[PDB]
């Protein structure tokens, strides 16, 4: 009652024994203030008029939300004031921001401010997805410092804007779930440690595109409808948002998968801040993400707005499905 976990609390004693310069403190704390702010207007976005496009297109190509553009600038803004970051990576930037010298920090940070663009308009939940490097380099900082494999992160985690809103945090001993106190504007500890089971019984996919999937997901998907040996068949979700559905593999367990398909030989979704950092966190809960035939994590992306197709969930899940990819596999 008197006594608040908050997140800042919990990353300062965090990042207490291991010394540092506090800045990745800085950096979250600076973070959730964008997040408690997208929240707000998300949770009466009708009535701002917040809904509809804002007349543009991203890069490969995309239809840019007014929320895009929102939240877009509230994280940007905070995270230069930061003074924690050097490099800034966002979807709907064509490329990389550096940040001015008077406010650099030492991190670099990837993210897509407002995911699940498709379900804006019908109310379901949406997200906000980070992942944090260390620039390595001692050069001037540029946008090769966003190009590192998903091993490198420090940090990475999304904030989930569901029923009530959620900030999940990955860092190098584990993943941790707060969530937002509407009433005094704070992230609470809610979920410590969290891991995820070693097998679900959920599979979530659009098999809207069974016409494109290559024959191992075709094969898997086949096998959680008719399990071989009489086990109850998998029950399947898909809201539609990568954060929503993560988060349920996360805390349900399961598997989660948007792979690679005949039209797309790299899937979809966003390597560097859709894949890496969901990766990450299922990494550190003890899950796994892989492409089907590499782990996400250790791919060295060579453009920042690179696609990945990406499979992620319970490990025996994951596991299964990548037997399948193995089996299949041809020279
Ligand atoms: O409509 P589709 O092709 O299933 O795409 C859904 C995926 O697209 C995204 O909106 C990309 O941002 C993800 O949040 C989501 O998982
Ligand atoms: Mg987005
Ligand atoms: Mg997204
Ligand atoms: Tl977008
Ligand atoms: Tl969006
Ligand atoms: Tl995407
Ligand atoms: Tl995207």
């Amino acid at each position: 009652d008197t006594n608040i976990v908050t997140l800042t609390r919990f990353v300062m004693e965090e990042g207490r024994k291991a010394r540092g310069t506090g800045e990745m403190t800085q950096l979250l704390n600076s973070l959730c203030t964008a997040v408690k702010a997208i929240s707000t207007a998300v949770r009466k976005a009708g009535i701002a008029h917040l809904y509809g496009i804002a007349g543009s297109t991203n890069v490969t190509g995309d239809q840019v939300k007014k929320l895009d553009v929102l939240s877009n600038d509230l994280v940007i803004n905070v995270l230069k004031s930061s003074f924690a970051t050097c490099v800034l990576v966002s979807e709907e930037d064509k490329n990389a921001i550096i940040v001015e010298p008077e406010k650099r920090g030492k991190y670099v940070v990837c993210f897509d401010p407002l995911d699940g663009s498709s379900n804006i308009d019908c109310l379901v939940s949406i997200g906000t997805i980070f992942g944090i490097y260390r620039k390595n380099s001692t050069d001037e900082p540029s946008e090769k410092d966003a190009l590192q494999p998903g091993r490198n992160l420090v940090a990475a985690g999304y904030a989930l804007y569901g029923s009530a809103t959620m900030l999940v945090l990955a860092m190098v001993n584990g993943v941790n779930c707060f969530m937002l106190d509407p009433a005094i504007g704070e992230f609470i500890l809610v979920d410590r440690d969290v891991k995820i089971k070693k097998k679900g019984s959920i599979y979530s996919i659009n098999e809207g595109y069974a016409k494109e999937f290559d024959p191992a997901i075709t094969e898997y998907i086949q096998r959680k409808k008719f399990p071989p040996d009489n086990s109850a068949p998998y029950g399947a979700r898909y809201v539609g948002s990568m954060v929503a559905d993560v988060h349920r593999t996360l805390v349900y367990g399961g598997i989660f998968m948007y792979p690679a398909n005949k039209k797309s030989p790299k899937g979809k979704l966003r390597l560097l801040y859709e894949c890496n950092p969901m990766a990450y966190v299922m990494e550190k809960a003890g899950g796994l993400a892989t492409t089907g035939k590499e782990a996400v994590l250790d791919i060295v992306p060579t453009d920042i707005h690179q696609r990945a197709p990406i499979i992620l969930g319970s490990p025996e899940d994951v596991t299964e499905l990548l037997e399948i990819y193995q089996k299949h596999a041809a020279k």
